[PDB]
């Protein structure tokens, strides 16, 4: 009894760690592909291995290769980065995912610097993305130089900081991209990227569940210390067939971490599980939980496909054991288990 209502729960959970954060993951998605577009229109996107300014190898929206004035190691630092064998050529699909990745690594080297982590940490989403601008242009040591700019930045005088920022060599090298990345620090708007791209851009328990509860919260606490750590969900989510990113795995522990130390304890696991969820019935999250189970959707859990689940989620069990599972699940005795039987397992 206890099997099938500890794999319940675990699935359960795991659809509800991604669902209470799929609205910050909308905001950040929205995010990222505003300042895509930006530096597209400020740098370009190219699916050819090209030569920058300085005659340096580089691809996508200005992700540098290599300083080496050598074909062959720019694509050899290409396929490594990529993955694969590209001659030279990516799609738009790994193009977007370098460049997310230069966003990150760029917002890192930010935040370690003494001089630019108060601006950028002060700053509005829209003027984080126009100082973020500038370091793929210059460099954070570049960046850092604009001392007086910055300071006026972190204080919020707009119309000072702008005038200033055009009084560069920046704004002399570069007056276009200057003027388009200054009014967005001074606006604190998309407007100077908008008309560009045709304006489609920048829009109280019992003791039995205490116990089924606990039973589930170890089947992602694998080492059993006690804590869910991000890379203990990312297993579960894996071997569930999802494949978030390390950051959406990390928004989904920091957004059920009640007490802010990095890890989910049972107590915050148990509140997790009380939560109201938005729109979702009681009967959504069986249905949910039961097209887990349902792998090839034809309204059936097989034994073959209860199985899988159970090697999926860690409970481990033995082909006779699964089998048992079934004949106690099973009402009308075809031997499968049907949604109705399902519902009645899990509601005693
Ligand atoms: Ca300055
Ligand atoms: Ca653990
Ligand atoms: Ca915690
Ligand atoms: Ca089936
Ligand atoms: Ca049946
Ligand atoms: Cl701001
Ligand atoms: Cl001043």
């Amino acid at each position: 009894m206890a099997r099938w209502k500890k794999a319940f729960i675990a699935v359960s959970a795991a659809n509800r760690f991604k669902k209470i954060s799929s609205e910050e993951e909308k905001r950040k998605r929205e995010e990222e592909e505003n300042i895509f577009e930006m530096l597209r229109i400020d740098e370009g996107l190219r699916l050819k291995i090209y030569k920058d300014t300085e005659g340096y190898y580089t691809i996508g929206i200005g992700h540098l290769l290599t300083k080496s004035p050598s074909l062959n190691a720019a694509k050899s630092e290409l396929d490594k980065a990529i993955g694969r064998n590209c001659n030279g050529v990516i799609t738009k699909d790994e193009a977007e995912k370098l460049f997310n990745q230069d966003v990150d690594a760029a917002v890192r080297g930010i935040l370690r610097n003494a001089k630019l982590k108060p601006v950028y940490d002060s700053l509005d989403a829209v003027r984080r993305c126009a100082l973020i601008n500038m370091v793929f242009q210059m460099g954070e040591t570049g960046v850092a130089g604009f001392t007086n700019s910055l300071r006026m930045l972190q204080q919020k005088r707009w119309d000072e900081a702008a005038v200033n920022l055009a009084k560069s060599r920046w704004y002399n090298q570069t007056p276009n991209r200057a003027k388009r990345v200054i009014t967005t620090f001074r606006t604190g708007t998309w407007d100077a990227y908008k008309n560009l791209g045709e304006n489609l851009y920048f829009q109280q328990l019992t003791e039995e569940q205490i116990a089924e509860f606990k039973e589930a919260f170890s089947l992602f606490d694998k080492d059993g210390d006690g804590t869910i750590t991000t890379k203990e969900l990312g297993t579960v989510m894996r071997s569930l067939g999802q494949n978030p990113t390390e950051a959406e795995l990390q928004d989904m522990i920091n957004e059920v971490d009640a007490d802010g130390n990095g890890t989910i304890d049972f107590p915050e696991f148990l509140t997790m599980m009380a939560r109201k969820m938005k729109d979702t019935d009681s009967e959504e999250e069986i249905r949910e939980a039961f097209r887990v189970f349902d792998k090839d959707g034809n309204g059936y859990i097989s034994a073959a496909e209860l199985r899988h689940v159970m090697t999926n989620l860690g409970e481990k069990l033995t082909d006779e054991e699964v089998d048992e599972m079934i004949r106690e699940a099973d009402i009308d005795g075809d031997g499968q288990v049907n949604y109705e039987e399902f519902v009645q397992m899990m509601t005693a």
